[PDB]
């Protein structure tokens, strides 16, 4: 099989990562099948759980967790397994021989982890996409990388790290983002990472209305600017 | 048995929650008997240790935790059972276990949970109260309800869901404090839990000086003014 | 032996304590023996791990940790274990206990935990100094003490506090830095902290060029006097 993951908080901004991979399951139709729910990995202050509450009773709980989903483009027979879900706050290590034990299960070729950052780049130009691979041949989609060369990581690089230290190849991109447009509902760059997935994976990725929203984004920010620029420094 | 529990922090605002439990201790002189101290439970860089030092030598160290007393109002008949402590940051769902052993136990009917938030509402006009019960039938108390019908909950939201499960009744009530006015001796909203405290566990609870402090409160807030009428904003 | 431990983040401002012991070490030239990794201590969202990527690549993975390493001081025959390291997040109690079976098996007799803090106290004036030990007649070294003499305390003072009911002597002490010069490459406080260590262990700890840098970092604050007054206002 084939891994897409996806981490929320940190290692994804305007939601680009969680929105792609979730792009994937509607399109493709993912059927659930494991949920990492431990109690091990999560302080529950930093990700709190979602209360529902109707006429004076709590109707539904919702714990953060690790939701794996499974997935089969239509002409192709790679099989697609999706990962999404928030960072966990502890037991990293533990955190990442789990999913490699479910990557084990499922004999898993390929693992490509999706993130997005805060950067200074200009929205009206495209995005720009950065990251790394499982050595330097791999890199052949890179010369060069993410914000950090060095400097603090989150789960998506330390994951990344332990599949290529447990053999399976891993491949992580990260698409900047405008600091000024940090809303989540970013189309643009999760159109990026979905090419990105497309271009390891090679399987086409339908992509439907993200192009109408992503013009309709563009021209809507491009909106508000009544002398509001710094645009000359950043488009150049 | 019956209950009244309430946490610190993020579930509390005012201290009103707290405030409202410590009131009780002292008017019925409640008996410590269980104190949960376990650093399962506890980040200790976001609940740090109080030290005490005097001419160069710690006199005491005080670990986050929390403390459950015994009381016994008065006329009554009926075993209260108080519950107060600082919100963990982990393992909520063992954390609510442990106190359900301890709820066992003591053989508790009712289970009632006080907290406090801050809100869009005036200081010259009643606190408003929300909250969720057990039964559709039990928010006889409420049609409507709490700042998150859909959202983030605390501990006092999940340990109120683990009793509902568990087959304890039991209710939470939320009392809205002024955003403008944080700091946490606020005896205005603490009057309110208490009242619903009274109303739940019908035992009449002794306010003592609670009004005066109210009304001085309230009076030397309306004296804090200039161009601020923003509570004729919230007149509506 | 004797130990001499700094913590970093919350309990060393300035990176005083944590350069203190860096000095120590690149001084003597300490031999690293134990390095504490454990999961069990670090909640990594707050103390994230730093990543090194080159050329596509991530070549270096490095987890938050406490490092032990043990010294000769070239005159002397006392052997010093320095310990420095981020404050780990939770299990500070077995934090502690861990620590301690460390000193045990390495026979110590005597520990110096270093700290800083930000207090309003001049730059054109010496460091202030405070702290607490494992007796009044230790305090010798002090009538008065720390910003915190009740309130939150971090691990320094936990595991001091461990050592004196270990039965371990145990002093820590406490530079004042300045909070408008907040960047930490402070010399000066170094140097007062270093004092303090001679002054427990009585070994004299060659300071090299850490005077120099002093005086420049000092003149060089006087220099940027463009806003900065309320010089009086410290000055006494």
């Amino acid at each position: 099989m084939v891994v897409v993951a996806a981490f929320e908080g940190w290692n994804d901004a305007g939601d680009a990562a969680g929105d792609a991979v979730a792009h994937l399951a509607a399109s493709w139709q993912a059927l659930p099948i494991v949920e990492i729910d431990d109690e091990a990995y999560y302080d529950y202050q930093v990700n709190r759980p979602v209360i529902r509450q109707v006429d004076g009773v709590t109707r539904e709980l919702q714990w953060p967790a690790m939701r794996i989903s499974h997935c089969r483009p239509p002409g192709s027979d790679r099989d697609v397994v999706l990962m999404c879900g928030v960072e966990p706050n502890m037991r990293w290590r533990t955190f990442c021989d789990e999913l490699l034990a479910v990557i084990d299960k499922l004999n898993v070729d390929t693992v490509v982890i999706l993130g997005a950052l805060l950067a200074d780049t200009p929205h009206t130009r495209p995005v720009p996409v950065s990251g790394a691979a499982y050595s330097a041949a791999s890199a052949r989609q890179f010369g060069l990388q993410e914000t950090r060369y060095e400097g603090p990581t989150g789960i998506a690089g330390v994951f990344q790290s332990a599949c290529v230290g447990a053999g399976i190849p891993a491949v992580t991109f990260w698409a900047a983002v405008p600091h000024y447009v940090s809303h989540p509902p970013n189309p643009k760059a999760t159109i990026a990472l979905l090419r990105r997935v497309e271009d390891v994976l090679d399987v086409e990725v339908p992509l439907a209305d993200l192009p109408a929203q992503a013009e309709a984004w563009e021209r809507e920010i491009t909106e508000t600017i009544a002398e509001d620029h710094e645009l000359a420094e950043y488009v150049q």
